[PDB]
């Protein structure tokens, strides 16, 4: 038992909620509104468990060293997006969207990460081009059911996403053979051959941005999704679809605008908070709009 204590309540079933496919290792897994993985660490996979004892307070568990604790306490705060929304939620409130945003979701607080590496993040990036995230899903859960860490520990099975190493290992056939287009399997194999890959966080926006960009597939949506969702950079994705549907909704009454026109909103409206934003847009995009002919 470790605990993480917070200064603001956080609604743990709205953060689970964010999860599209909770039950099928993604390699994420939520049962009964606990959330578990494998991680890597320090060389080895290590299995992390973690959910509410109270409104303030995240129980973990796993089998780690408690000398690891203060980093794999880093890692979960960054990922679940544990951090303190005071502010956010203040920003939120001054405009009359935001706060309509916010109220809907209320409790989600901050954005989190919706990978646990630069590896994963920019792997699943990959995956979700021209499909649907569902789709994208269902496709990690066959790399990681292959290629992936596994760890068992008490009675229970942790479930990690695919080391670069494994990656390589798979190959452009292994990925086809889990579903994978072949230009896809070319792309995430080119990327796992890539050195310290994870320093990538800490590289400037633009730098980050043009690194991406120059792999041959990865062009400016892939690159900008990789920055605010992986990367954790205040860059706002505004050619996703899923992000233009709910702007528009927000702002335009449904009538669906332009990549330039969302942009111009997000710096007009979002400013330091975009990326917190964003995934206030995702939940309102797959949950109050996603007909009668
Ligand atoms: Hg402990
Ligand atoms: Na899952
Ligand atoms: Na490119």
């Amino acid at each position: 038992m470790w605990r993480i204590e917070l200064k603001h309540a956080v609604n743990w079933e709205l953060k689970m909620k964010f999860f599209v496919l909770p039950e099928l290792p993604t390699p994420d897994v939520v049962e009964s509104g606990v959330w578990r993985r494998a991680i890597v660490l320090d060389g080895r996979a290590v299995a992390v468990m973690a959910y509410p004892e109270s409104e303030r307070t995240i129980v973990v568990e796993g089998n780690f060293e408690n000398r690891e604790w203060e980093a794999v306490r880093r890692k979960l705060v960054e990922y679940l997006g544990l951090q303190n929304p005071e502010e956010l939620y203040r920003f939120m409130d001054g405009d009359e969207k935001l706060r309509m945003l916010k109220n809907r979701f209320y409790g989600f607080g901050r954005a989190g990460l919706m990978s646990m590496s630069v590896f994963e993040g920019i792997a699943k990036a990959i995956i979700q081009q021209q499909i649907s995230f569902v789709v994208a899903e269902k496709l990690a859960a066959k790399i990681v059911g292959r290629f992936g860490d596994e760890v068992e520990w008490n009675g229970l099975k942790f479930y990690g996403f695919p080391t670069q190493e494994a990656i390589l290992k798979a190959g452009v056939e292994g990925l086809r053979e889990c579903g994978l287009s072949r230009r896809k399997a070319e792309l995430i194999v080119e990327i796992a051959k890539e050195e310290n890959l994870e320093e990538l966080k800490e590289w400037g926006e633009e730098e980050a941005y043009e690194y991406l960009t120059s792999f041959k597939g990865i062009g400016r949506w892939t690159a900008e999704l990789v920055l605010s969702i992986a990367l954790g950079k205040n860059v706002f994705p505004a050619d996703d679809l899923g992000v233009r549907r709910a702007v528009s909704r927000l702002y335009f009454n449904g009538e669906i605008q332009s990549a330039e026109k969302v942009r111009e909103i997000a710096r007009e409206r979002f400013g330091r908070f975009a990326r917190d934003i964003l995934f206030y847009l995702f939940l309102y995009d797959r949950f109050f709009s996603k007909e009668l002919v």
